[PDB]
């Protein structure tokens, strides 16, 4: 019994967190047999990020001008290349503690272990999810460019985020391990803006599934309602589209519960009109969209109670 | 920007968890050294738990009904003791992942990290507070038992909690890592309740200053109160007393963002008479209490392990 935020234990991923010097900057690198994994705006000055050409800024560097530590060794770059906005660099030791990996890209509505490290020490894990609008609420200062997301689905580690930036609204923006930024955002410090976000419905229906598991019935009603009609209330509360993929998905739930979901779809309606009234989900006072139905059902027990 | 509930990195404390099997019941050991600390009620049937003579059923047993399972290796037992509800298994071998560690008796309102284990294999890490009735709100399965609580204290790792047993509420129960309980609890399935709950309150304060840091000053009024005044108001509201010994602990956030402890006192005095008025804190609709002023200064601070 009991439902928390719980994120993935990060041993794994702490044994490949090292720390990347380029001239004055210094950030995070994950490595990972013999490459060095850090975002290429480590070659950029303050006066380069405007609009930096990356291909020109590159060709300039030499190996000798990457910097990597990795706890107090001195590893040697013998190789750097470039893959959209990640920047790889070739060394001369495999880690010795590289784990079983994937690089896997994420859709949003999935969550993810953000292991958050400065000058290649890991200092901190939590869990969250990519929102609809592609960005991250993370929790981020300076130095921690390069920390990343990851998954460990059995003995494996899908590494599915990793750092660059913090936009205006203090959310933080990223790329996939292969460079490719999640959303409409450029690794340059010009006006970038988050688009209007939006809650993580099949994440709150899924979650709601997992409270009547844990024994809390409150909010429950005796109505059903269609798809569409679902979708016409919960736009108007900024809440995400659900698909008929969403409904599927929650198939599980639904059998294990014995609540169908467009009649959990009709609770859902009913909590955005009345609010809570003073009582909690959870142990929450908020509708909680960081918990996937695929979360649900790995961190709760088969019995409901 | 941003504050996520964040546990320390897991992964000295990974390279110690064991699975202890005695007989038909399996639970999570810790091993340290020659030394392996589980549960003691991994030697009893579920008849033996309703009233045990644990003196009388460990001078039953011997090393070899003991099994404990390293990853795929399968440790030699050549000694086993009690100290009070932990049992200690001597090993041949030393583990050599063992960290540089203490065990510590925490206080209610100290916060911790969990690694909740199945099998002597680590699943999760979760952040929680030891409350003020000794019990911790954790999420917890069959197999959890012997899962262990952690906080790093530079390089050091300091264990304070063991997990034994689920409260009929959904709430845990366990020991230090010397067998000693935390709370009115004993290891024994028979009737227990978890006394009433109340709100760790400088744990509040601090996360009411993490706010502040991160551009949320919506409850901040021009009042200030004093502490007999305030600890008048804190307990019509189940909220913990505040010392001044909490007062001074609050010093350095109070110096960082300009508000004195007492004229923070002051908006959760408002806060709690008359609530948050359709507003959040930190993406919060409740006043969050498990993150006492030392997590706060280190998720503002940047600090790494
Ligand atoms: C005082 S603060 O604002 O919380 O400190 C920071 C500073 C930088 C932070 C940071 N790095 C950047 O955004 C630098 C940057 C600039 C323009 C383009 C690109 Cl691709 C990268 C990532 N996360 C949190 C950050 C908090
Ligand atoms: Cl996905």
């Amino acid at each position: 019994s009991g439902f928390r935020k719980m994120a993935f234990p990060s041993g794994k991923v702490e044994g490949c967190m090292v720390q990347v010097t380029c001239g004055t900057t210094t950030l995070n690198g994950l490595w990972l047999d013999d490459v060095v994994y850090c975002p290429r705006h480590v070659i950029c000055t303050s006066e380069d990020m405007l609009n930096p050409n990356y291909e020109d800024l590159l060709i300039r560097k030499s190996n000798h001008n990457f910097l990597v530590q990795a706890g107090n060794v001195q590893l040697r770059v013998i190789g750097h290349s470039m893959q959209n906005c990640v920047l790889k660099l070739k060394v001369d030791t495999a880690n010795p503690k590289t784990p079983k990996y994937k690089f896997v890209r994420i859709q949003p509505g999935q969550t993810f272990s953000v292991l958050a490290c400065y000058n290649g020490s890991p200092s901190g894990v939590y869990q969250c999810a990519m929102r609809p609008n592609f960005t991250i609420k993370g929790s981020f200062l300076n130095g921690s460019c390069g920390s990343v997301g990851f998954n460990i689905d059995y003995d494996c580690v899908s590494f599915c985020y990793m750092h660059h930036m913090e936009l205006p609204t203090g959310v933080h923006a990223g790329t996939d391990l292969e460079g490719n930024f999640y959303g409409p955002f450029v690794d340059r410090q010009t006006a970038q803006a988050a688009g209007t976000d939006t809650t993580i419905t099949v994440n709150v229906l899924a979650w709601l599934y997992a409270a009547v598991i844990n024994g809390d019935r409150w909010f429950l009603n005796r109505f059903t309602t269609t798809l569409n009609d679902f979708n016409l209330v919960a736009m108007k509360y900024n809440y995400e589209p659900l698909t008929q993929d969403h409904v599927d998905i929650l198939g599980p739930l639904s059998a294990q519960t014995g609540i169908a979901v467009l009649d959990m779809c009709a609770s859902l309606k009913e909590l955005l009109q009345n609010g809570m009234n003073g009582r909690t989900i959870l142990g929450s006072a908020l509708l909680e969209d960081e918990f996937t139905p695929f979360d649900v059902v790995r961190q709760c027990s088969g019995v409901t109670f």
